[PDB]
């Protein structure tokens, strides 16, 4: 179960339990599989904040026993070329602006409300419009926010956009500053001096996929009249911003973890 | 050469000066005759208040020299069945409430905004939204209105509803009203009072002139409503859509006057 | 009890739990707190790595309630002056060379084994010689260790040299990684990146004595037959060594508790 | 004059030619002199085999002519008094074993090793050591050794125990198998069975000899041991201490030899 295992990774630098390996020993056809996968890779997408939300992101597995991730049913990549394979192929229908946060709309082609929206026109628009989306606003805590909705479902984005090396300088700090052993941490932290705790841990990487791949936002979801009520707006927004930080938490708990 | 000008008069009775007839008469090549109609016809699909803006409307010229009308592409009429005849084919297609005006949503299936919405929600769905729609609203009187935005284009619907029959008799008073024979109109009314205005003017016009008048097309098509259309960045722009809103009430205004005083002046010229 | 609360902080950098506070609120006289406050310093500075074990240190009781501390009986400084001032006293009478290890002898004027001296001849010193003293000579795990005999004491000691700054910048390391705060500690961590976790930790001194004194050695002692038994020696440099080990983490962890 | 070549020849029983009595009649002042006693008496006393290192020796003259002896600074005797007068002023300080060895340790209280200790162990004392102090040796025979350092100086003493009626028995059995009067020397032998050799050698002495003896110093001194001292670096060399140890092995044979001569040359010319 080499590639469940790696696509169950994959998921894991998002904090998705995917648990696909698992599934595929309980003789799952073909189609389960395949769903279980689509649906791991969409919510993956959901928190990794690469701004693809105007794709869809489909997993399925191959005649030779391998897993495809593709674009709008585009081969995208495979599992077996390597996680950092398939950052290189999402990287060229990415687009990021100088604070991390994904210059692409959500809804496609189409107009874009303007993020110093106020909150009274923003409660019209979720109240009475057919679809909308919004531009990135600052939110609380260094994050940012935007909304937008497409047919029946709203969908509420927070993010705080973060690099791969600053998620694996914080869990070297957490690691460094947690071990047990007194001469061995003054000589990590000695390291660290000349080569950041990078490569104090490294002397004492591509192939994982943290070095790819880390949580940068969270998406929650409106359904039926909870996408028309200003009330389940904000109590998903908060949902939202606990979510980002708990999974950043996780995440970074598990790099921590790994590294040790 | 009947059919054509039979097909400008169906026209003229939504304020369409369509000119098939000179174009006809041009030799233009078929092509062209097809796309004059469905445009002069969707022009006037606007204008009679049926309320089937969700439905494509179209009009060709087949194969025996006549003109077919067709909605979704399906066939619904020729023109030489007679206007009663179009008449009774748009007649199931509509769902029409107790004031005259159309259920159907202009959008189709989606959400539709309340009427009446407030100009501050309202400015915001124009500027902010994507495709919107509202209800009708509760009336000044007999005029409604209501909006709604497809892609780039707002259109704004002012609709006073109205029956064939109802700017008739609005004619045939008008008419009676004009009567300079004070006995003869004095008469007509103590005939209204049992036969309805519109029935008194009748009974009192020339021998056969029921059968002489369905041939009309005003007898079953008519005026009810006007479309004023914003696009590009007037599309998003409040004050161009109420500016819109009062054109298109003057203009529906207008053109309800118009077919009053036409059919006044051809009640009268009757008998 | 200021000056009292001071003096326990004093021996507290130095992992000494003095308790003179709570001797002097139980009115005891001024013979008996001086012996205690004698006591406890010569306990500090066993551990302090000042190298000043040629001297004689006492602290006592002045007319006017404060703590005089004294060198061979000659009056150094007290503890109303402050902390720094102390450490500035002690300055002038220490020798320390570039590894931060003392230059002067235990014992004075005479004569000092080399520290490369062979295990077998030092088991013969300790076994027929009267007075005795190594060089310090380099240990397990970063340490150096040198011994001396005394009269009828001999005295093992342990040290790791160590500066105020570095056992500051662990604790502040330490402090910031165990933050509860995800957003506050990615800010300590983003000013750390320009001013240290020093100024890190500051900007959200010389008043707290940690900034002056940090423990840097050990020193045991044995008794009687067992100052001449090479199995006793063996087990005080054990313990020694264990107890440099202890005291610098529990002074570590309570410098972290004091910055937090 | 009389009393500084008494000096002298009690300070002659040691090996130390001190020439008090030509220093006496140089006229010179009184502190030269009394260092001058001093040291010969200290140099005396590590000859001695007194065992008194621990003791501070001092020799002085005083207000009516004569010269005291004093230890650590108390009076011990006059010179006036007697030779065996002062040998019973040293009697009760000192504290010997059955070999004639002292029991004092020089360095007082302290730690000494014990004797007979390995190159090994004793050169890294003497290398590494401050002050270190050993217990006597075995013997090779009558003869013993121990070392010990104070400060900057060590000294190695080297000892074969012998009370001066030992010396002089020595002498008595040498003049004996010296005389060539076979018949009186047979004689001697024949008492000597009876009485001790000595005391056979004296019975034949002239009359009051033993009387004319006790005036002689080397009745109550003779020399029963060397102390070798090395200073400086030498003080801590194993190589130097080893030839030490041979110098004051070899010292103390010679002296005794001299002495044993010196008896016998006395006891034959007395009688």
């Amino acid at each position: 179960d080499g590639i469940y295992a790696a696509f169950d990774t994959l998921m894991s630098t998002a904090g998705v339990d995917s648990q696909i390996a698992a599934l595929a020993a309980s003789e799952a056809d073909a189609g389960t599989l395949d769903a279980a996968l689509t649906q791991s890779l969409q919510e993956a997408q959901g928190r990794w904040g690469l701004g693809l939300h105007h794709l869809r992101h489909e997993a399925r597995l191959t005649d030779d026993g391998d897993i495809e991730i593709l674009t709008d049913g585009r081969p995208s990549a495979r599992v077996s070329e390597g996680f950092g394979a398939l950052a290189q192929a999402y990287a060229p229908m990415q687009a990021l602006d100088e604070r991390g946060l994904s210059q692409w709309a959500a809804l496609g082609e189409g107009y874009r409300a303007p993020g110093d929206l106020p909150l009274a026109q923003l409660k019209v628009l979720i109240e009475h419009a057919r679809d909308f989306e919004t531009d990135w606003s600052a939110g609380r805590g260094e994050t940012f926010q935007r909304v937008w909705r497409k047919g029946d479902t709203l969908f509420v984005e927070v993010a705080r956009p973060a690099s791969a090396e600053a998620a694996l300088s914080k869990a070297a700090w957490k690691v460094i500053a947690s071990i047990k052993d007194r001469a061995f941490q003054r000589e990590l932290m000695r390291r660290s001096e000349k080569d950041g705790m990078l490569g104090a841990l490294l002397g004492a990487l591509a192939q994982l996929p943290e070095a790819h791949f880390t949580v940068q936002a969270f998406v929650q979801t409106l359904s039926g009249a909870a996408a028309r009520n200003a009330e389940e707006y904000r109590a998903a927004l908060k949902t939202a911003a606990a979510a980002l930080e708990e999974y950043q938490g996780v995440t970074t708990r598990q790099l921590s973890e790994v590294l040790r």
